[PDB]
């Protein structure tokens, strides 16, 4: 038996260890009741005490009654173990060191079971088929304003496990046509489309994955208005609990600190100033066992010398207005294993100010 | 049995799957019948309904009687599959996400047939000779301009599949000696000529491939006029569907933003601007699946490091009447899957003015 797969944030597969990519704590128990316990789990982190003291053993005693015993990854040392004689989560852990708070990971959870065999640590026995149903409760809205060119929208979901349904429902707000909807596949490839009822204030679209990994893609095509996405939404009609559409937005800050002159003849002037670029991605985590450390730096040009490997897309700035060149003297950027990536700059540039009016 | 193989745009060979390079999504199916189907699968592409809300089932519901049942690849989870108990083309996808279009595909296609035997998912049973022929309709004509110095003219064609023809003829406009012409390959070995017959006012050069790759280069040697190109016409005496050579042809634009400053004294100017270059390359391609994306960016000095392993020719540009350095703060490229690339460029330059007249 060998299966593998991604967990979720706070989601439990119910059916040793090795995490594939992300930060994935394992944390693996054999439990003959099916009674769900995910929520106790969740519980535990919820009811954080504003001591922790209870935190290291509350972990130890909860867990008792969960599974078989008790039973954590172990870290780097061990990954994961199990054993007994006869709800593969990740284990509710700390990972920053400034301010104490817990909480849940994610990533590529390797499973590995060898029954009355020390090998691990023919048939399938494993029996990676749950059919488990665990009901959502995720609905989102947006307010969607078309354009003068360009009338066309797209968005992205999060990856989904089998079985997940997508319900898509757009009502426009009013005396606005209705708009053409597709859901394709992110690489390009379609995969369902949107039939219209005879009230026509409201569109439709259904889809059910059967794959391993969907990544699903929502195209509004218009070439303001209202769409609604949902994750498990049976009986949606008549803002949930989380979120359900990714992100790739860039927050900003610009400080100035000198003013090295102006020059009135030529009409331009330079600063010294500061910036700071910083968003969030789910790739590009790490687990604090890989460098047993908190966060990873990069510096000078070896920046340009990481994410090609990944193929991840990172933004690119331009000083719109600038003559000349830009004297930058450090560039740095600090990576949080969640994903937070905030980058630094410090530079010297000469600008053009177009507006003078000497009157 | 194990072939490999190179598939054009629409086009089906008749006799898994994997591609071995470029943007192919196989499409392998068996059927006994020898009713032409690329027809249909040309029509299928061809009416795209309005709303692809047809699309997404027109597949399914056609390709029924097309083969044994309809077998779409899979994508990345598998490149192909067919199965049954007794036209290998590019199926019609989209791979973009601004706008809507389909279209097919092409690439490197390797065949693996394993004959009553789960292994593949002695004797050659594969027989990959299929002797069918699929009369094409493909003819052109140039209007070539002789040259003071250097009056010899080469161009290029398309990859060949074996027994294809190629007729050649040049008929002067009028009152024009007679050129020299030459059909060699693409590494420079010569393979055929031409023959003149008595009238004088044409040419006759002909040649039909046996080869698994078939590039051939069509040399006039001078050393205006009417040169005419075919493939694939019997009777072609007395513009067609498509193309029949390749492409090299960049298109180009400037733009200014500012004006830095003037300095008559020494006659010079400067000036801020932007540069847009941008061809078609029908290497460089890549399918959706290797990144999951559709479009990949390049920036700075790793341009240089991309195509020297792929070896591939690039423009390079060059400021002609310019005194000194060009600070260029930004260089970024953008590279579509069928091959389009768009160059961008953000520069500040000095440049000579050599038309000053003070009278």
């Amino acid at each position: 038996q060998h299966f593998t797969g991604y967990i979720e944030d706070g989601r439990g597969i119910f059916y040793s260890m090795q995490n594939t990519g992300g930060n994935l704590d394992p944390l693996v128990g054999i439990m003959a009741e099916e009674i769900d316990p995910a929520v106790s789990l969740g519980q535990v982190l919820e009811k954080a005490l504003a001591s922790e003291n209870d935190l290291i053993s509350e972990l130890t005693a909860v867990a008792d009654r969960i599974f078989l015993g008790w039973d954590d990854d172990g870290g780097k040392g061990y990954s994961a173990s199990l054993e007994f004689t006869i709800f593969a989560g990740s284990t509710i852990t700390n990972q920053r060191l400034d301010k104490f708070q817990p909480t849940y990971t994610t990533g590529s959870f390797q499973l590995i079971l060898g029954l009355n065999a020390p090998q691990v640590i023919g048939e399938v026995f494993a029996s990676l088929a749950s059919l488990e149903i665990k009901p959502e409760a995720h609905v989102q809205e947006l307010e969607i304003r078309l354009d003068k060119d360009t009338r066309y929208l797209t968005q992205h979901t999060r990856n989904l496990q089998p079985g997940d349904t997508f319900h898509a429902l757009v009502e426009p707000i009013g005396e606005a046509p209705l708009p053409r909807l597709r859901l394709t596949d992110s690489g390009g490839k379609p995969l369902a489309f949107g039939l219209i009822d005879q009230p026509g204030e409201s569109v439709e679209l259904n889809y059910t994955c059967d794959q391993d990994i969907c990544e699903l893609v929502v195209h509004v095509d218009g070439t303001v208005y209202r769409l609604l996405v949902g994750i498990n939404a049976p009986n949606l009609r008549e803002v949930g609990s989380s979120v359900f559409l990714e992100s790739d937005l860039v927050t900003v800050g610009l400080a100035v600190d000198q003013i090295v002159g102006v020059d009135q003849r030529s009409e331009n002037f330079s600063v010294v100033g500061t910036l700071k670029l910083s968003w969030h991605d789910p790739k590009l985590g790490f687990s604090p066992d890989q460098c047993g450390c908190t966060v990873k730096s990069f510096e000078d040009a070896s920046i340009r010398a990481v994410a090609g490997e990944i193929n991840l897309p990172l933004p690119s700035f331009s000083f719109y207005n600038q003559q000349g060149n830009r004297w930058s003297q450090n560039q740095v950027i600090f990576v949080t294993p969640d994903g937070r990536a905030s980058y630094f700059e410090r530079f010297t540039v000469t600008l053009q100010a177009p507006d003078f009016d000497f009157l």
